[PDB]
This record gives structure tokens, sequence and C-alpha cells, in this order.
């Protein structure tokens, strides 16, 4: 689970996740992934090519130097802090997982990467190296797991100065579990798998669950203000932080005590959290842990349409029942989710048809290509647990829902790991596309999916894709105000003059609707550098300022340089 | 509902609430509350007068500094204002004991030259582009409730200081249904807000023990937490939106997202900033349907130590009601004495209020007293569970009551983790003990505690400090460093600087060692940049 420092040795060079973990045509001709990483590794989906095939209108078949100062070298041997100026290392902490960035690391390479790659290993190494950056004028850029899709890891084209990238995945320690206040000390760059793993052998968990949780880190969390599919029951990253050690060109920032609530002006947590590496690194955090929860249950849920489903999910939001998790994902994915099922199709009869039979004694009187499905978890002790599944169940069937198999749901959940591989299997197809996010109130949820839907085909068609888009939604979280929805947008880009062109053009036409409809900026990929230009008018030019004010504060020299944000 | 700009009309103008209410020695020699505005007014106490004796062994204006261009332009806005004495004196001091001593029998150094009462976001945005143009000092005002000297105008502050009162700017601007949110002007008081929601059918479930007089803007100002925070959360819980008026300009976001990811959360520099940034207008605040039932409890324990672990295990469990308070030995014999085996010196004692739908609350209820048979905890009574209840908001009226008969005393709070919490408790009271007897205080001090709130990492923690001055020289000096003393023993056992009163002038000295020295800093880079000629000049925090 720790990330070792030559990270091409586990993972892929170019593109998501471990080397061991891709899609490929089996003897048979399916698609299946490799490795025994997830449950689905190794198991055929026979259904999945046709899906594809349906959805994109493709055969399958076809395919696709280090300037360092000498001074500063000489000091960072006393350290004894590991460091590389290899380009393969610099090229790897060169980027996160937005869909430029992949293709530059494909076919192209990067305008500016990082000069050398530090690998402290403790909050006084990191001290060291930004006193260094101090001395000799460095730019610092941490990273942690690597995972950004918010271009909050590129350098920035023009920087002159030497770019340390300050890697932070060997400062990775459980510090100490206090078994008393329900509190872990941990360092900043342990991933959440190591995480959970190892707080799993004392009785415990953070129950923080992001979809990188495979390589993203707790400082990286923070840094970002992640949300994890549990949120429900155990907060998102600004729930669960409750100390963090930071530093700063100017000093340490770290509060005295750990009383558990507090009024002593305003809180210096939330100016760090959501701070996106241009303000220190966050060396230490301690979070709220709980005891592993005694038993979990899946479920699943249809009901006869999205906009039923979302009222249902407000429904429970709205007597504060939410389960761990619940999500509704719109038709296009119910039927995605149906095409890598392993029953084997005739090969006379559509997609379509198999689907129809399947759900017709099931659904009844349900539309096949209007209904839409929540995925549920819930956990804790086994008599709760099943109290409130029934709870659960009962409001769902006053919007017309029906009660559709554990087995859906465990499926929905497992799945959630392995989507992010689907990229490269895409990119080998000449198939692109991205996921992305809002939070909007409950009365813009169904018209916001709507029109952002709508928008994503009009803007496709009018650059040229032959194909009407794959354009799909799910909300993934539910609050008090309203709703998380999570989107996917894919394309065939065959016939395109500039199919990044089209790709960003579209991506940005979708975060103008978005934000026309009610829709926030981003619910928890954060700004980086993908959403500056709104940011201004989402938080106003004085809330922007005071935001500059504290940046000039502790970083004045702009170490910290990355220029996400601001 | 609304507070009157005569304030005094209608309440206290040396001290806490409404004229109407005050103990008094009834027809039968017992204490008892004046008015019929609470639920204890007209209730005689028969045993009240018994333990007061038993406990503290007693038998029982400068001129408006105003320039005239300033005023020449305030007369166009029709914005209502005064420079009267009386109006500026009330607005000069919230609620800490020396304030209440300086208005009864002397004289504050320094007092607002002039109060002025916008009614609406516009009128604020005048006041602080008049502010920027004759160079004056503002300091808000909205219950007055303060008690962190946060209202104190500094005594070297030669500018002109309006005291901008947020108490005609009070409505309610809009309700969502649909997203169960209220948006509202920030002079509104909780009692007003609370009216106007429930013919609505809604609550913020926010209930401070000020909320007669506190207002939305103070409570965001000041970190304020409720009783019934369990379910509804604290304000920075409730708070969706908010829109402030600083000299720099107006701070809003612009979308009412649930939850977003635009860099670091601007809210959390203007809640908690107390009055030092720019002014609070309006806020959008969480609404839920009003709950459909309530009941009290209480629960015996062999002592207070018991007592902590069982709300520990509560706690852990997740499974707090409404509100659940723990009293030790000293606050149990004082409710016992307020109405209308096991050691007598050590049982301790918590009450609980439960609330939401009938059938869901008595399972809870179960619950609760299943997890406390656990640690010795025996069910003592719902008529218990209610007395407290009630009492929550007589209390503050005690404080001139006791100043009737040369008893002075304060309540101060802390926050500290689960494992310090027995300890913390035990060495404040002693330590407040030890420093009574060293300055020459007759009789050994009142000096309880009990556990306010509960979280998963810890408690809220709220102390009674209270004495007989006697025969001693300067008995707010010797309050005054007890205090300051209880503090220190307060944060040498893991305590924090402040769970909810906040810092204001009071706790000043302390911040910098609380948040680092970095962390200071970011805060007056906030402030320098939002008000760089300091126009919110009531020196609060920095
Ligand atoms: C397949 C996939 C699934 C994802 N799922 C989720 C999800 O469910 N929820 C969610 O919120 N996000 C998700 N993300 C986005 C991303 O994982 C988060 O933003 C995550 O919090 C970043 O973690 P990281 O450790 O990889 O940070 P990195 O990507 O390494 O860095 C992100 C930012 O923080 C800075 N930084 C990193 N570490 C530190 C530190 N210690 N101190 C200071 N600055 C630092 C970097 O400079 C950069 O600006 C996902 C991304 C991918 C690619
Ligand atoms: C009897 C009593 C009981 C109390 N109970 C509680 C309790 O249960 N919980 C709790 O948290 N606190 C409590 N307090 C403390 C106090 O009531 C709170 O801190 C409250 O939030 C202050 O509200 P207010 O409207 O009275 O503010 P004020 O006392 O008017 O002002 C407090 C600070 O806020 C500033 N301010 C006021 N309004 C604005 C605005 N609109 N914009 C910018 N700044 C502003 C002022 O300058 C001042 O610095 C209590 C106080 C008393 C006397
Ligand atoms: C899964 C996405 C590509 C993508 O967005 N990857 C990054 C990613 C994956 C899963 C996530 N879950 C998140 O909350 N943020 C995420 C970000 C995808 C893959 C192939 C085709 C289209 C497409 F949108
Ligand atoms: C009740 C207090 C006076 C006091 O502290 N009033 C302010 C106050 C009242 C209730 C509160 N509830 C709080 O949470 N903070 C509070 C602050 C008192 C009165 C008489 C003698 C002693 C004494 F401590």
């Amino acid at each position: 689970g720790i990330i070792p420092k030559k990270r091409q040795e586990l993972m892929k060079w170019n593109g998501w996740g471990y080397n061991d973990s891709k899609f490929f045509l089996n003897k048979k001709g399916q698609l299946e992934l490799t490795g025994k990483r997830y449950p689905l590794s190794g198991v055929a989906l026979p259904t999945f090519k046709d899906w594809i095939q349906n959805t994109f209108g493709i055969n399958l078949d076809h395919k696709t130097p280090s300037i360092v100062n000498e001074d500063f070298l000489h000091e960072l041997k006393k350290t004894n802090i590991s460091y590389s100026q290899e380009a393969d290392d610099r090229v790897f902490r060169a980027h996160g997982h937005c869909l430029h960035e992949i293709f530059l690391l494909r076919e192209g390479m990067f305008e500016r990467i990082p000069d050398i790659v530090l690998w402290p290993t403790c909050h006084d190494d990191v001290v060291k190296i930004v006193n260094l950056a101090c001395k000799y004028n460095l730019c610092i850029i941490p990273i942690g797991g690597g995972t950004s899709v918010s271009y909050g890891l590129m350098c920035p084209a023009d920087e002159t100065r030497t770019i340390i990238s300050l890697d932070t995945s060997q400062m990775n320690r459980i510090l100490w579990v206090d078994e008393n206040n329900l509190t872990a000390h941990v360092e900043a760059g342990i991933t959440g798998q190591e995480l959970e793993r190892q707080l799993k052998e004392s009785g415990y968990c953070t129950g923080h669950e992001p979809d990188s949780l495979e390589f993203s880190t707790v400082g990286g969390w923070i840094s970002t203000r992640a949300s994890g599919m549990k949120k429900n029951i155990y907060g998102n990253i600004e729930d669960l932080v409750v100390h963090m050690k930071v530093v700063t060109p100017r000093g340490v920032i770290e509060k005295s005590c750990q009383g558990p609530r507090m009024s002593t002006g305003p809180d210096i947590h939330h100016f760090i959290m959501g701070s996106e590496g241009t303000l220190g690194v966050i060396t230490e955090a301690t979070i709220k842990i709980r005891p592993t929860p005694e038993y979990q249950k899946y479920g699943s849920v249809a009901f006869p349409n999205f906009e039923q489903g979302v009222a249902c999910l407000r429904e429970i939001a709205k007597q504060r029942c939410a389960p761990a998790s619940i999500r509704l994902m719109d038709n296009q994915q119910f039927q995605f989710g149906h095409a890598l099922k392993p029953q084997v199709s005739s090969i006379f009869t559509s997609f379509l048809d198999g689907l129809k039979k399947f759900y017709i004694t099931k659904f009844k009187g349900f539309d096949p290509n209007q209904l839409s499905v929540a995925t549920l978890l819930f956990e804790g002790d086994r008599e709760k647990v099943l109290q409130h599944e029934k709870q659960v169940y009962d409001i769902a069937a006053k919007f017309g829902g029906l009660a559709a198999g554990e087995d859906n749901g465990q499926r929905g959940y497992l799945l959630t790991y392995v989507i992010a591989y689907m990229r490269d299997l895409g990119l080998e197809y000449y198939i692109i596309g991205e996921s992305f996010e809002t939070s909007a109130p409950w009365d813009r949820v169904v018209d916001l999916c709507r029109n952002v839907k709508e928008r994503i085909r009009r803007e496709c068609k009018e650059k040229g894709v032959q194909f009407p888009p794959l354009s799909t939604c799910r909300v993934t979280q539910t609050y008090d105000a309203g709703a998380c929805i999570y989107f996917y947008f894919a394309f065939n880009y065959r016939g395109i003059s500039d199919p990044l062109a089209v790709f960003e053009q579209t991506e940005a036409a979708a975060r103008e609707e978005i934000l026309a409809n009610g829709g926030s900026l981003s619910h928890h990929h954060g700004v980086g550098k993908l959403r500056k230009q709104w940011l201004k008018e989402s938080i106003s030019d004085v809330g922007f300022g005071m935001l500059k004010s504290v940046k000039d504060y502790v970083d004045p020299t702009n170490i910290f340089g990355n220029r996400n944000l601001l």
C-alpha cells in the first residue's frame, strides 16, 4: 500500500492505476480486465464490446533537461533527503488525470516538468526543503497521489525557477491512534488504502472513501476538499480533520489544543483546507476514526424515471435518514451496468431486447429506457442497519420505487474502482472523455441535469462530432440543501480536425451551463488551473482578494508556485 | 419581538433581560420572578432562599464627539440615529461582570458617540462609505449579549465611534421550502426568527441561552453554539450563505450549492470575526420542520466520573439526543432547591431532552437509559429533566439578584478531549477555591461545572464561580484575577480558550499561542486587506 519511489515499477506511466490491471480482448473476443486486484479482475464481460460498439459506432479491432544549482544540490546531500533528476521520475510527477495531460503523456511532451524530485520522510525534512527553497529561490509543487483532475499539478510553462516536485509518498506513518478520543494522527503522505488497512488492524476506520483512495493521500484530501462515498456517516474531509500541521515559507501553522469545537476567531484550518498546494505543505493531520462497522448491506431500488428518483432522494434527505451511501443513476448508466453482466447474448437479439425481456416480469409497467436505479450501502451494527434499510425501502416505495436486488447494489459499488481504467480502453479505440461534477440546490437538480446533457449534445453536433455523445449523470451525494451531480461525457473523435480542442470547448460549455442552472463551480474536484476563470465570480472580488492576502502573507515570494486558484 | 430603538423602554438599563422580569420576595417570603414572560414567572420557589443562605453565608457621562459634515450627510440618508447618552450607554457594553458594575455604579472610559439603526443591507453600505469618507470607527451591535468584551469601546480610540445597531434590520426575506433554507436580515433575534418560522411549520433549532436578544449576525460573528446542536448543528453547520459589508466591498458567494470545493472556504474567514472586518447584513440558514414531540428525562449516577463515562459512551455510539447535560453534585443540589443507596455529596445528574417523532423518541429514550444503566445510572424522572430546561432562561436574572446581596460571579467555558474532562473539572474547581482563600474570601466560593455539549472528540464544560465579597478590599479585582487563573488552569489541563463565548478582548492575550504565530498573522493579513484603515475598530481578537 506504500507508493514506492520509482512509481512506474508498479503504476502505469501513461494512464490510470496499476500496471497489472488493463482491459484486453480475451481468447474468446470478450473484454476482460487483467490481473487479480479487483473482484471484476479476470472476469469476462461478454456484452461489454457490443455496448461500446452500439454506443460509439466503432468496431473494436482497429486500434491507435534538468536545470539545478550546485550549492543547493550540495546542501541537499547533507540532508540525506532522497532525490532524483531522472526524466522519468520527473515526467511521472508532471501531471494528474485530466484528459489533455494523459495525451501529452502519450503521443507528445509537457512544456514544463519538475526539475528535481525530493522524497521527504518527515515534517522536519519538509522544513529543511522549504528553508532551502527560500535560500535558493526555488519553486515547490507538492504531490501526493498524483490524482488531481484540475491541472493542480501542471508546472506553469513560464516558471523559470527550479521546480522541486515535493513528493510526500514516503511520509506515511500513523504516528498515534488515540482510542479514548477516537482520533488518529498521521503523516500526510499516507494513502487512503494504506490508512484504512493499518487502522483496521486496531479495530478502526476513517470511512473516508474517495474513488482515488488507492493513491490519494491525506494531504491531498485536505488540499482539495475531498469528498468520500460514505460522507453521510463519516463526514467529508472538513468534518473529519480535527488538527493539522502545515509548513509555510513564513513558519509552521499548528493549533495548540485538540478541543473538539472552538470559538477562537476565524477557523484557520479552513484557510488551509482547499488551498491546493499554494500555501505550503501539510505534513501531519489528526483525523476522526470510528470502530470498524460490524455489518454492511447492499441494496438497489428502481424508479419509473430519474425525476421520481430525485424526489425520493430529496425525501430521504428531508427525513435525514440517508444510508452510508446512496446514488441515483440515470437510464444510460442503468443500461451500462446491464452491459457488464455475465449472461451471453444471442448475436441475433439486440442489446435492448434482452434488456426488455430481462426486466419484463421483474419491473412491471416500468419503461426500460426511462427507469432509474438507486444503489445503496448501509453499515454499522447489524440490527441498526436492517432497521434503517426497511425505513429507506419504505420511503422509496412511496415514489414508485421497487426493490431491485442486493446484487445490483454490490455490483455498482465494486465497479467504482474499475471505471477509471476505461479511459485507457477508450483511448485505444478513438474514444475520449472525462467525468465532471457540481453541487446544486434540490430545486435545480432535474433541470440542471437535463440542460447540461442537452448542452453537451448541441455543442458536439455543432463542432462536427458524428455521433451523439455519451452524456450521462448520477446523483452521488445528498445534503440538506441539495445534491452532488456527477456527469460522464464521452465521444468518438473520428472525423475531427482537433479532438482535444473540441473536448476542451465542450467541457467549458458544460461548466457554463452548470453555473447558469444554479450549480457550483465544483463540489469536490477543486479549481486547480482548470476553473480559475470562474473563481472571482463564484467567491466575489473581495473574497478572491482575501484569498490573495493570505497567500501573499504566508508565501510572499510565491514559492508554492503551482498557480492554482489565483 | 422586534427590539425597540429605545431599548430601555423594554429591557433593563442596568442588567440582563426585560424590565418586567426580576426576582423578588413574594408575600410568603419566597423568591419568585415578576411578570408572565417565562414559565417560572409567578412561580414561588420556596427552597431557593435557604439555598442562597447555606451557600453564601448571607441572611437576605462624556459628550458625543461628532463631525458636522458627517452629520450633515447622515441627514440626507434618512437613517435613524441618536447622540443621546442613554442610547450610547446601553450599547457600550455586553454582559461580563466588570461591565455590569461600570453600568450601575459609575462609568465606562469610552462609549459610542452616535448610534445608527440601519434597516437593510443598502443602509449599511452607506454607513460604511460614510465611515471611509469621514474616517469613523464602527462597532456593530446586535443583541448586546457579548460575554467577551467584544462590544467595549477601546479607551484610547479618538475617532467618532458609531454603534451600528442591527436591530431594525430584522426580517425574514424568503423561506425556500424546496431547499429548507431561510434567508434573513442579520439583526433578527433568535426568539423572533423561531416565532415567525413556526407559523410556517419550521424551526432552525438553534437555541443559545441568549436567544431572546442575540441575533443571526452576532451568532455568526461569535461562532455561537446552541442547546440542541446535536440535531441541528452549531452556527457553522447551519449557515449556508451570507452577505457581508466590508470597507473594501461586499462579500457574497454567487450560488447556494450545498457543498463546494472552490478553495479555502470564505465563510470561515468571517465566521468568528467578532465585528472586526465588516457587517454581516444577511444570511441563509437551514430550517427543519418543527419536531412533533418532545420529552425530558434525567439520570442519577453514583459519581461525576461515571456520568462522564456514560456520556462518552453515548457520544461513541453517536446516539446523543437533542440535549444532554451532566451536572456535578452542587448543581444537582441547586436544582433540588429550585423546585416549585447512592452517596448524597457525590451523586451526579444528567438531564435529557429528546425531540422528533413520538415513537422514534421512545426508542431512543430506551436506548439511552439502557446505555446509562451500564455506568450505574438510574432513571430519575421527567419532571427533573423539565425543571432544568425551564431554568435555562432564568439563570441570567440571578446576577442582579446576587448583586443585591454582595454575591458576584460569572460563568465560563471550555472544550476539551474526552480523556481530560474529569481532571480538568476537578483541577479547575480546586484552583478557584485555592485562589479565593489566598485572596481573603471569607467563605469557600461556589464552584460548579456541568458538561453541556458532547462531540466525537470531546466535550464542552461549563463552569459557575460565585462568592460573597462582604469584607474584601477590591472584590472586582479578585474576581478578575480568579477568572484569569481558572483560564490558566483550563489551558494547562488540555482545555480550549473558548468553546462558544469567543475571544473579544478578554482572551486576546492567549490567542497567539492557541492558533500559532503564522495563524495569527493570517488573520491580520485578512483584516489589513479588508479593513486597511481599521474602520471596524473594536480591537477584538488581534
Ligand atoms: C479516478 C479518480 C477518482 C477520484 N475520486 C475522487 C473522489 O471520490 N472524491 C474526491 O474528492 N476526489 C476524487 N478525485 C480527485 C483527487 O483524487 C482528489 O482531489 C484528491 O483529494 C487528491 O489527492 P492526491 O493525494 O492525489 O493529491 P495530488 O493530486 O497529489 O495533489 C492535489 C493538490 O494538492 C497539492 N498537495 C498534495 N499534497 C499536498 C500536501 N501534503 N500539502 C500541500 N499541498 C498538497 C498539490 O500540489 C495539488 O495542488 C479522483 C481522481 C481520480 C483520478
Ligand atoms: C445570558 C446569556 C446566555 C448566553 N448563551 C449563549 C449560548 O447558549 N451560546 C453561545 O454561543 N453564546 C451565548 N452567549 C454569548 C452571546 O449571546 C453570543 O456570543 C451571541 O452570539 C452574541 O450575539 P449578539 O447578537 O448578542 O451579539 P453582540 O453581543 O451584539 O455582538 C457580539 C460581537 O459581534 C459583533 N457583531 C454583532 N452583530 C454583528 C454583525 N451583524 N456583523 C458583524 N459583527 C457583528 C459585535 O461587534 C461584537 O463583537 C450568552 C450570553 C448571555 C449574556
Ligand atoms: C471515468 C472517466 C474518465 C475520468 O474522468 N477519470 C477521472 C475520474 C474517475 C473517477 C472519478 N470519481 C470522481 O469523483 N472523480 C473522478 C475522476 C471516463 C473514462 C472513459 C470515457 C469517458 C469518461 F468520462
Ligand atoms: C449566571 C451567571 C452570570 C453570567 O455568567 N451571565 C452570562 C451568561 C449566562 C448564561 C450563559 N450560557 C452560556 O452558554 N453562556 C452564558 C453566559 C452568574 C450569576 C450570579 C452569580 C454567579 C454566576 F456565575
